[PDB]
């Protein structure tokens, strides 16, 4: 290859923030309102000066076949991620607080709870964003391009004796000194030891540990997104999830498959629901043009420790695009639906690529034009 690459049309954006565990620095924030999460390969996220949305650069996301960097549920499964998050904290957000507050928020993974861009429990919000799906996108991709997640606080725990309780941050910080967490499961924290019997340290002198046996503690971590827009099995779909349990049970994998679950017939467990609100065959999803989605969500209201449904939620979605003339398809019409999570804290938006279902089919598309109110 002898042609010098044109690097004017695309600009890699490679800064990444673990929003639960770290504040975003000013020079990591994109357009004053986003931070990026996931793989930092230069091609993963780029500002696109050629495909403009409303006259301004859009965002091109790409995962190649080899770009799954995350472990999936079952052994042998991987997932890939390159997303923007609308919710993150900055240094400014901790102004006025004691010196140790930020470090304890890092340990409890509650940093972004101090930042902008979240919607509280039981509230209502309108969201709008646009997507551009290239005609080259494989119809068998398995990817989520917009999703709204909950924000559980892992200081809600279950003790080894089975009590669900809220630890103070200081209590959780003490527990973390003795417990190694693998996702939501506590394990005895054991120091790795070198051949002389001394604690192992990495090249920088940080003590290294590993998980011993499970120690009975569980923490509220992870969970399905309450709302996701994606492609799977040759379908565009919109999926809403609900969990009314106070401490989510991670072994309850209530997740509707759009190829198996009829539209608006919820898959339910004792505490969870997963509903496919809309499906469209892949070939019918417009290509090589900007599609604007307008989404209204009334989040389900849950009864906290009572685990009740206090008020159902509601989802409304319109899909607008050029058809010569602007048309607006009312793809989800004011549907009463269970949508949300029974947590103290609320919900935040991401868009980009979250490649799921143990897929390595390449994904590439553009996103732009986000707003919420
Ligand atoms: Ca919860």
């Amino acid at each position: 290859t002898a042609q010098t690459k044109n690097t004017q049309t695309l600009m890699p954006l490679t800064e990444r923030v673990n929003v639960q565990a770290d504040s975003a620095r000013i020079n990591q924030i994109i357009d004053g309102c986003w931070v990026a999460v996931g793989t930092n390969k230069p091609h993963a996220i780029q500002r696109d000066f050629t495909n403009l949305f409303d006259g301004k650069p859009s965002y091109r996301f790409e995962l190649k076949t080899e770009d799954n960097t995350l472990e999936g549920y079952a052994k042998g499964e991987t997932k890939g991620r390159a997303e923007f998050s609308y919710c993150y904290a900055t240094s400014d957000d901790f102004r006025g607080l004691p010196a140790d507050v930020y470090q304890k928020a890092q340990i409890t993974k509650t940093v972004y709870h101090h930042g902008k861009g979240a919607c509280p429990q039981g509230s209502s919000r309108d969201y709008e964003f646009s997507v551009y799906i290239p005609s080259s996108l494989d119809s068998n991709v398995s990817t989520i391009f917009a999703q709204w997640h909950g924000m559980p606080d892992r200081t809600l725990v279950q003790t080894p004796q089975g009590e669900v309780k809220k630890l103070t941050v200081d209590e959780f910080v003490e527990l973390e000194k003795t417990t190694f967490f693998k996702k939501n499961v506590g394990h005895e924290k054991v120091a790795r030891l070198d051949k002389q019997g001394n604690p192992v340290k990495d090249k920088n002198g940080k003590p290294v540990y590993k998980a011993g046996k499970p120690n009975g503690w569980l923490v509220e971590q992870g969970g399905y997104p309450p709302l996701a827009f994606g492609f799977s099995g040759g379908l565009f779909y919109i999926k809403a999830n609900s969990d009314r349990k106070w401490l989510t049970d991670k072994d309850d994998r209530c997740n509707a498959n759009p190829g198996k679950t009829p539209v608006m017939k919820p898959l339910t467990s004792e505490y969870k629901a997963s509903t496919i609100a809309y499906k469209l065959p892949f070939a019918d999803f417009p290509k090589d043009c900007w599609i604007t989605f307008r989404v209204h969500i009334d989040w389900t209201v849950y009864g906290k420790e009572a685990e009740t449904i206090v008020k159902p939620g509601m989802l409304d979605v319109r899909m607008d695009y050029q058809e010569g003339k602007k048309v607006s398809k009312h793809i989800v019409d004011n549907e009463k639906i269970l949508i949300g999570r029974n947590d103290e804290d609320g919900y935040y938006f991401k868009f980009g690529i979250y490649r799921v279902g143990d897929s390595t089919v390449p994904v590439c598309y553009n996103l732009a034009g986000y707003s919420e109110r």
